[PDB]
């Protein structure tokens, strides 16, 4: 669990996370309260991971895209400032962490990308990401090249290929439709083709990850990046003369980047919220906060008004706040996810020449646009529908086992833990939501219904051989591709927040009240006995299910 009494704040690697130290010590020297401070590779994912568990840190700073997602994953608690606080950051900041009406982070400071480039190798650089190929061919005469960049994260790719078209979630009065997506538009795929043209003609190699380019660059290697202002300190500490400008334009438009709020959530399950917001709203996010992290790394643009107002004479910050200007907020809502895991395979897949353009944006317009009533059809796509039925057919009028259980299920008995069953109110809080996401739950219970109900059946010509009860369910498993099955609940579950967040509302069911249902129903644990006395482990099935959702 989380330990009472301290701090642990976790912040990405790449940040002044030794300028936040060093507010740790301001609030160690003053509290007596101890601040630490880690940054863990795979930040985002490794939050999410630890902190359903009810562990992980008591802050956790990150851009707000992701935010959304954790706070629907209950990760996250409110965020409730006084009047006074609020403010002191700017509206569209707090616009950028507000979720379902409620605050769920501080935001900090706003990040975009800009065009970096060396003013002693270009003095002038290019306004167009058209003219960039001639000028590498320019500067390899000279032992040198145009352009390194990140290219195995799509957020540095992003304002290429939004520049003439692409999009994520389209956005119509108010909400993004997370069914219109725009990751294969026309405009998408002449950012991506573009790209991929850079590298099929060696002005880039598709393995450039941030720390190659960030080295060619501050060691004078190549003349131009894409990053941030995180990556100014390690730049003034380079022999580089760098300026920070508008990033290329293509087709005549502006490259678009998606812009960031880094933003400081509090644990759901931190001991020491109270600690938290004072750490964050008195100390942090003051002038003298904000300088100490900045000074370490630079933040952007800050969240705090009268920093900000000093802040915003660096024309660094200026041309920063002009690509901002021309790019596009992030949206915090849980799809974001699915959006970006599906532009990254296919950037990576496209730039590496396994998949064409058109087949790499084709896949990534669905998984992006993944809804559970989609997740859900994968999975029957895998099982033989027709044998399995069959099965059940021959069983039903050829074996003796199979005839008594049925038999037994057209019973009071069977008939009350029915009932009783689908009364349970935390049973009918999965069927509505099974509703609301689209599957006809409902129908297909009373599909069984009727099915158990019937009381004749065409005839047939019976199978001369079945095996009981054990009989019919090692058959029918046999029938179902069980390894897939939990590939592609693996996958699911990093590729669909739809599918992440049903696994997560099973998950976190009152599993007692279902214990409470059997130890107080005979005829539940009559059920459970008739079971057993066929042979069949349930005993061994409920614990395997526990298992399988941590209860
Ligand atoms: O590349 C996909 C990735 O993009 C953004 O992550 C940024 C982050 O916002 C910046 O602060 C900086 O650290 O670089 C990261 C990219 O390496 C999204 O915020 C993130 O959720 C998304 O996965
Ligand atoms: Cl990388
Ligand atoms: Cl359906
Ligand atoms: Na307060
Ligand atoms: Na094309």
């Amino acid at each position: 669990k989380i330990e009472e009494g301290k701090l642990v704040i976790w912040i990405n690697g790449d940040k002044g996370y030794n300028g936040l130290a060093e507010v740790g010590k301001k609030f160690e020297k003053d509290t007596g309260i101890k601040v630490t401070v880690e940054h863990p590779d795979k930040l985002e994912e490794k939050f999410p991971q630890v902190a359903a568990t009810g562990d992980g840190p008591d802050i956790i700073f990150w851009a707000h895209d992701r935010f959304g997602g954790y706070a629907q994953s209950g990760l996250l608690a409110e965020i409730t400032p006084a009047a006074a606080f609020q403010d002191k950051l700017y509206p569209f900041t707090w616009d950028a962490v507000r979720y379902n009406g409620k605050l769920i982070a501080y935001p900090i400071a706003v990040e975009a990308l800009s065009l970096i480039y060396n003013k002693d190798l270009l003095p002038n650089p290019p306004k167009t990401w058209e003219e960039i190929p001639a000028l590498d061919k320019e500067l390899k005469a000279k032992g040198k090249s145009a352009l390194m960049f990140n290219l195995q994260e799509p957020y540095f790719t992003w304002p290429l290929i939004a520049a003439d078209g692409g999009y994520a979630f389209k956005y119509a009065a108010g909400k993004y439709d997370i069914k219109d997506v725009g990751v294969d538009n026309a405009g998408a795929k002449a950012g991506l083709t573009f790209l991929v043209d850079l590298i099929k003609n060696k002005h880039m190699n598709a393995d450039t990850d941030y720390s190659i380019a960030e080295a060619a660059f501050n060691k004078g290697e190549t003349a131009m990046t894409i990053n941030g202002p995180w990556a100014w300190s390690n730049i003034d500490t380079s022999a580089v003369n760098y300026g920070v400008t508008v990033l290329p334009t293509f087709k005549g438009q502006p490259s678009k980047p998606f812009v960031g709020v880094l933003s400081a959530g509090i644990n759901a399950a931190s001991p020491n919220k109270e600690l938290a917001k004072e750490f964050l709203e008195n100390y942090l996010l003051t002038d003298e906060g904000l300088e100490a992290v900045n000074k370490d790394k630079p933040l952007g643009a800050v969240a705090l008004k009268s920093y900000e107002e000093e802040l915003a004479k660096d024309p660094r910050i200026a041309a920063t706040m002009e690509n901002a200007q021309k790019g596009e907020i992030m949206p915090n809502i849980p799809q974001m996810s699915a959006f970006w895991y599906a532009v990254r395979t296919a950037v990576i897949n496209a730039a590496s020449g396994r998949q064409t353009v058109d087949a790499a944006l084709a896949a990534a317009q669905t998984n992006a646009a993944a809804a559970l009533k989609d997740d859900f059809q994968e999975f029957v796509d895998l099982v033989p529908v027709d044998k399995l039925v069959n099965v059940a057919l021959q069983y039903l009028v050829s074996d003796k086992e199979f005839k008594e259980f049925f038999g037994y299920l057209q019973g009071e008995e069977f008939s009350a833990v029915w009932d009783q069953f689908f009364a349970l109110n935390e049973v009918k809080d999965v069927l509505n939501y099974l509703e609301a996401a689209d599957l006809a739950v409902y129908d297909a219970l009373n599909t069984v219904a009727d099915f158990l109900g019937l009381h004749h059946v065409k005839p047939t010509v019976h199978t001369l051989r079945t095996g009981g009860l054990t009989g019919f369910f090692d058959e029918t498993v046999a029938l179902l591709p069980l390894d897939k099955f939990e590939a592609l609940f693996e996958e699911k579950l990093k590729t669909s927040p739809e599918f992440k967040a049903f696994f997560e509302k099973l998950r976190n069911l009152d599993y007692q009240k279902f214990v409470d249902f059997h130890n107080n129903s005979k005829e539940v644990q009559g059920f459970l006995q008739k079971l057993r006395s066929y042979g069949l482990d349930v005993d061994g099935f409920f614990n395997l299910v526990a298992g399988f959702f941590g209860w």
